[PDB]
């Protein structure tokens, strides 16, 4: 909720998994 | 609200599943 | 609302799986 | 809802289901 | 969304699925 | 080498292996 | 080498390879 | 080198191999 | 090795391996 | 080479494989 | 302009029992 | 001006009984 | 003009029962 | 403009039961 | 803004059973 | 009495290499 | 006593590559 | 007495790579 | 007598790569 | 009486290489 003077942002998500198995 | 500085943003969302299975 | 400078912008939504098999 | 000049855009959506098997 | 002229515009929604046979 | 008085025994080898595909 | 007397004796050796496809 | 009186006995060697996965 | 009086016996020798994958 | 009386007793080599996936 | 490419659903359903029997 | 693009769906399901029987 | 986009979605289920006997 | 960001999602259940018997 | 924001969750349960009996 | 049965050798090898092209 | 029974053998080697371009 | 019976083994190798480029 | 049971044995290695860019 | 036990093992490796990069 940006409600101030102008500026720079950015807005990106990202998600990722990761695992190894064993076994 | 997003409201800032005129410039450019995309909102790209990225996923990705990845896992190293044995089996 | 997506309100700036008048510029292009595209949404690059990919998905993608993959696995391993070993019996 | 972006609005902007009289640009071109295209909706680059991509999907991709690859895995694998040994039967 | 676009609302300017009515420019050259189609989606290009591209879907592939190919398993690896091997019996 | 076993050897003695006649008997009814026999093998019985049996082989099974499942596998899953989701494609 | 089970020698014996004449008996009735017999191999029932079985396979079975099942695998489950989908396409 | 099994020789003694007669008795019963029969190899049953089974083997099963499991495995599930989720594309 | 089995060279004494006669005594039921017989190999169960058996194997099974349980894998699972949450992804 | 164990002799002595005919007492009960059967090899038996039983293995299992257990994992536990986190992700 | 409401425009919405078309779909495919890609159902699948396996499923089979077996019994034999020696007599 | 409503829109979006469908998505691919397969829901997948396997289940099997298996049963021996020496007699 | 809503606007909301998809995601992937796919239910698992996969169980299996066994009873051997040698009789 | 009322828009929804959903995020990924998907059930995973997984078990099987084996009763074994000499008979 | 009348914009959602879900934090990322998926169900997991991992769950087995094992039996076995000489009789 | 030098003999062993007949039994049946499952080996093969499947390769596959897709490319895109645009141009 | 040179004898000896077979065994079922399952040798498999599979590899796939996949890329793409836009040029 | 030269006897020994044979073991199952299966050997596998699965590799795979996955590039993209935007150009 | 040279006899000597075998054991249980299978060779896996499974290896990826991946290296993602949007130029 | 030449009778050797045998030495169980099970080779074992997962290793994977990640590099992600927005340029």
């Amino acid at each position: 909720e940006p409600v101030a003077e102008p500026d720079i942002m950015a807005t990106n998500r990202v998600v990722h998994v990761i695992t190894n198995v064993l076994q």
